[PDB]
């Protein structure tokens, strides 16, 4: 069986798998996540499994559909870009734009504590999403910048997964 106590409302869901737990943000109303390790299999929701939308590992992304009651940001639009890296614990870390999806830690954190809460949506002051956390451009063990994808690029990545027909 497959039911992780989640809890929904408020912005970030994360996973469960025979490893850990990774960190994703209901954007637009979808729970965007890399594919690194969220399971190709039927993904686990809090009380069903998460129907697969869209999916495509890296340089690109993964965001299923986010309707137990999941808050649904929306593309950035702000003048400035301080963000705040969010993990999926109650823990966010300024961060300040360096470039296209991309940011710079202000404050040596380990990369370490990084890794698990891949997803974590950078959002500039108090809401507009700005994209997820990707990766960390970090150096021995310590984190020094940002390797996120913006909320925006996220729109296109559906448009390379449609299943429709
Ligand atoms: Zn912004």
């Amino acid at each position: 069986t497959g039911r992780d106590k989640n809890q929904v409302e408020g912005e970030v869901q994360v996973v469960s798998t025979a490893t850990q737990s990774f960190l994703a943000t209901c954007v637009n109303g979808v729970c965007w996540t890399v594919y690194h390790g969220a399971g190709s299999k039927t993904l686990a929701g809090p009380k069903g499994p998460i129907t697969q939308m869209y999916t495509n590992v890296d340089q690109d992304l993964v965001g299923w559909q986010a309707p137990p009651g999941a808050r649904s940001l929306t593309p950035c639009t702000c003048g400035s870009s301080d963000l705040y890296l969010v993990t999926r614990h109650a823990d966010v870390i300024p961060v300040r734009r360096r470039g296209d999806s991309r940011g710079s830690l202000l404050s040596p954190r380990p990369v370490s504590y990084l890794k698990g809460s891949s997803g974590g949506p950078l959002l500039c002051p108090s809401g507009h999403a700005v994209g997820i956390f990707r990766a960390a451009v970090c150096t021995r063990g310590v984190a020094k910048a940002v390797d996120f994808v913006p909320v925006e690029s996220m729109e296109t990545t559906m448009r390379a997964s449609k299943k429709k027909k």
